[PDB]
């Protein structure tokens, strides 16, 4: 019993972690074969930054302009290229430590693993959702760049992101890693304004079936509701539209609970407009919709990982 | 910026962990150098949890009558031993992983990483705080037995914890390395009760601070209080009393954010006092407690490890 916010084992990860330089810079690259992935600003400076023309700045860097290292060795670079916002040297020395691994561009709503790194060192781990607006609400100092996101499913490892860079309202934007951004996002020291937010309605209401699984039932109604009066609902409170699609994914929770979906929609619907009272739900005073459904089942029902 | 609960990365922590078989039951185990660690009632059918007589129960075992598995290797067992509520299996292959390591009892307020292990295989890694009533707020299903708690200190893996139980009121206790319980808990399949709990009330200043380092200010108040009157607030509501030591601990935190201590309790009070309105500190309507001074700082500073 019991329910938290619980990252992935960052092992297979930890082992792929560089520090980058490229004159006075220096991030975090991921060792994968003979390829190191990082973002492409480590060859801006200081100026650079304003409005950079990547492609002219990569032009008057070489292969010797960039010291990769992975603990104390030292790999020699010998190719460099850029995939959208990635840079890509290719080295000498296939990491031994390379995991089975996959590059996977997430959707909004999805959840992922933060490995936080600084100079090529973790620091630390935590668990993310792909917000609605294509941010990521997490914890980034500076030289936290090109840490990466991550699932682990069974033995393989799903990379999905890679940060570039901290917004106005302090939320975080970064890129697959084909270097893609998710969101409107640039890579340059500006100020830009990701969307409006909405809730994952589907997250929510998969994490209130987990408060049920774990003995929180004082918000269970009598009353129903159906599809389409609670989203006039939802979209009244900013949630996204439940669609009928969401409701066969929370299926299997809503029959392990033996609680059918609409009639949950309907409990959402009185904490939506009656707050909490003062209450509870799993320890929060808030409506949690950083829970996939998938990951109400796997931690409710202890899925492992080789 | 931004302030998330974060675990240690659980990378050497990873490869220390096996799995136990003893008759029918099977849980998780940590292998450091020659010596396998797992709780005591790996020894247990299910009856015999009732009220076990483990020096008994383990004088009519034997070394082969233990599995121990790390992926596929099948350790041997040559010596077993019961340390308080811990068995200690030593076998002939010293993990090669081992880790620098340390066993280390932690003080109630203090956290630490927790690895989640099914079958000795990890499945996922969170944060906890060991509550003043010395039970743990986790995530457990049966068979997460001998999972293990820990902090990074840079090379240095100190193990804290070890998990045994689940209480009735869905909280969690275990044992330190040395198989001593945290808390008056015993391992017998009995409900047991943990104390009232309190609030570490010098963690919720930490995240008080760690919410002014990050922008949110709405609560800072001119008002200044005493810490003896401060503390007559705090017990009003169930808060861990705020000694001198507790001040000059946050004593940095105060100090990066120009903010005195005392400053800071008087509008820790009027939040108990008065709610939060409706509003947010960091993400929460509620007073976080998980948070140690320590932690702010790595966190909001950047340590690795
Ligand atoms: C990379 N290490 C990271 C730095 C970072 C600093 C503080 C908090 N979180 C962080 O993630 N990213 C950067 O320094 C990027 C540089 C690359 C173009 C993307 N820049 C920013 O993240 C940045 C710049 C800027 C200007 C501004 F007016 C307002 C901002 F929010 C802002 N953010
Ligand atoms: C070990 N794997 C784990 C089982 C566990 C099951 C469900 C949720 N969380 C868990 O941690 N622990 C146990 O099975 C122990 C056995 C050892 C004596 C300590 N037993 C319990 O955790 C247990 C027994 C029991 C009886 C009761 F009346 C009320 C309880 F809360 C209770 N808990």
């Amino acid at each position: 019993s019991g329910f938290r916010k619980m990252a992935f084992p960052s092992g297979k990860v930890e082992g792929c972690m560089v520090q980058v330089t490229c004159g006075t810079t220096t991030l975090n690259g991921l060792w994968l074969d003979d390829v190191v992935y990082c973002p492409r600003h480590v060859i801006c400076t200081s100026e650079d930054m304003l409005n950079p023309n990547y492609e002219d700045l990569l032009i008057r860097k070489s292969n010797h302009n960039f010291l990769v290292q992975a603990g104390n060795v030292q790999l020699r670079v010998i190719g460099h290229s850029m995939q959208n916002c990635v840079l890509k040297l290719k080295v000498d020395t296939a990491n031994p430590k390379t995991p089975k691994y996959k590059f996977v561009r997430i959707q909004p709503g999805q959840t992922f693993s933060v490995l936080a790194c600084y100079n090529g060192s973790p620091s630390g781990v935590y668990q993310c959702a792909m917000r609605p607006n294509f941010t990521i609400k997490g914890s980034f100092l500076n030289g936290s760049c090109g840490s990466v996101g991550f699932n682990i499913d069974y033995d393989c490892v799903s990379f999905c992101y890679m940060h570039h860079m901290e917004l106005p309202t302090g939320v975080h934007a970064g890129t697959d890693l084909e270097g893609n951004f998710y969101g409107p996002f640039v890579d340059r020291q500006t100020a830009q304004a990701a969307g409006t937010d909405t809730t994952i309605t589907v997250n929510v209401l998969a994490w209130l079936y987990a408060a049920v699984i774990n003995g929180d039932r004082w918000f269970l109604n009598r009353f129903t509701t159906t599809l389409n009066d609670f989203n006039l609902v939802a979209m009244k409170y900013n949630y996204e539209p439940l669609t009928q699609d969401h409701v066969d994914i929370l299926g299997p929770l809503s029959a392990q609970t033996g609680i059918a979906v609409l009639d949950m929609c309907a409990s959402l619907k009185e904490l939506l407009q009656n707050g909490m009272n003062g209450r509870t739900i799993l320890g929060s005073a808030l409506l949690e919709d950083e829970f996939t459904p998938f990951d109400v089942v796997r931690q409710c029902s202890g899925v492992t990982f080789q």
